[PDB]
């Protein structure tokens, strides 16, 4: 339960689009890992380490990357999941927010984080954290030809991580991150590659 | 038999722009404001200006932008949203004595419109509200928000509607005169019942 | 197709304050007051200034305070009632040529305000009137009772809604002029219609 | 994810009748003011709403002590900058998270206004109504902050007696670790606007 309200996919761009193409079925079934979509937490991290930060597209994924290059266009939520390699004797808490497609740059302490709709999960949690990733927008639709600013997914250790280590190693606890498009996923307009 | 009347003097026409319905299948959310800062007309962080009487006609007097920054509620409020869209009221209050003799024109001037320089002849062609100096009763526009895109970020670059203040007459006094008698000038404005911001992030 | 009509040139908007609505169940009295009183303007105990041309923009012209104090009537019936709970109404002559120009604005100031000291920026984000120096027919304005107390008690160390006046523009006259040529100004003020007193005691 | 720790957090009773908020400054303000919808949907932290707790901590420790207002809230405290008054509760959460090992118990009073101010001993913070709290309970803790009050509103001049919220440490923090090692708690709070909160008139910020 995130506060955001959903957001139009493919149903604001089809009055000016000339194509609306989809996607293989079999795409959506899958959950692929995104590049830099991984981490790990040392008990020396102090709260406040950005574990990660990555934007909505078609680059979060090696198989919306390739068919990027048929198509002009994409409209479409994406479908992120985390998973955390944690036992039960660990203590922990990460924050996961929903940064919109501005508020370009800077320092974001913990105190500014939970200020996003966002998630926060702990790290002895077992089962993988599910949540979406909204296409918020000021055009109908974006180009594939062309990064512009949308909306990110960003990690934040909000508390330190309090665990054992016998003598070595440090016990890291590592971090992946999942994607896979949600249902409203689509290009926009055949051309040659 | 139909009758002549000379007085019309206002209410520039305006079509009906459309705020959040445009966006709101596209926002995260839409957030509303205070109903009671659509109350009162307060001035501008830049709303001063003068008129000396050495000005020729068609020099810009001032020169605003559509956004959140004509207000000082809205400029506040501004720094926890990261989005805007709406439509603004703006009064212009012109301080001058019964002596000076001279009229400004304030025009409506659509985004995308070529950044050149504009001309007395050209400036009469928007929009428009004429205004002399000796008026005491203030006199408001509206500011529509004519727009490709469905919300505004607040990045002040972005083109929106701006607000040109031109001198149409020069202004001549009848006595000897001190030129040391500017008229001063002072922009208020408010939200119309249309306007609301975008999506919560922190300040 | 919308009209641009530019007059509305007064009408600060209010939402109604509870009077003895909110002190019936605690004071032990609540008591009418002649209802002529409401229908007529007098001048205020402390209703005198002037602007004189030398005065910078800023500067408070001055400053009352919602109470019994602003009418002669209800200064007279104040000695016999222990407390007062309601509205004023507040109207300012100002008897200006026409060839002096210059504007105030009227705020109406809170309680409980830090009571520091008010730019000409920060005085036209309260409810306010402007109104130049030339205008003929008087202004008004009401004064209503926001308040954290049920009802107030006849001893003016108390806080209540204030009302400031400022010079928004220097006031500067074309002619050469006199320097002995201030602007003379009065307040009259009577109670809205939700006014009333509250306990009877000797006077 | 081990079940061994206290989830036991669920709602206790506080003995405390509901209180009303902006329904009594209505018709003593002078406009219609409300704050945005999507304030009151998320829990977010406090600007002094973090804290620790050492071993090395006798019981009496106030852990922390905040009084309700709009100070409680990043989003709060930036509009209460435009606003000359507040009324309303406000809704804290309390993240106390240790790991399985520790062992000792907090106590969150609420104390009314015109108590004095200062030592607040620990045998005296059990006469209020009070929630004690593990130092391993998995979800946040929620518990209501309430406007008591005697005025109609308060003015945001931090002046105003309003009601606190103490947190001792009731018993010292242990741990059962087979070495070496003592596990700190990192505390933190969040907070955001009850139903009835609302701000009063609008000045210039």
């Amino acid at each position: 339960a995130v506060p955001i309200q959903p957001v139009a996919g493919a149903a604001l761009a089809a009055p000016a689009a000339g194509q609306i193409n989809q996607i293989d079925p079999w795409i959506f079934q899958n959950f692929v890992q995104c590049p830099l979509g991984e981490f790990s937490i040392s008990p020396r991290n102090t709260p406040g380490e950005i574990l990660f930060d990555l934007a909505l597209g078609p680059g979060l994924n090696p198989y919306l990357a390739h068919l990027s290059a048929m198509y002009t266009g994409w409209v479409g939520n994406m479908e992120v999941q985390l998973v955390l390699a944690g036992n039960a004797f660990t203590a922990g808490k990460v924050v996961v927010a929903l940064v919109p497609p501005y508020f370009p740059k800077g320092s974001l302490t913990t105190a500014q984080i939970t200020c996003f709709p966002h998630v926060m999960c702990d790290v002895r949690t077992l089962e993988p954290i599910q949540l979406p990733l909204l296409d918020v927008r000021r055009v109908l639709w974006h180009a594939t030809q062309d990064q512009e600013e949308s909306m990110r997914l960003v990690c934040m250790l909000y508390t330190p991580l309090r665990t054992n280590s016998p003598g070595d190693e440090s016990f890291v606890v590592s971090g992946r991150l999942l994607s896979k498009p949600a249902a409203d996923f689509n290009f926009v307009y055949l051309t040659p590659p």
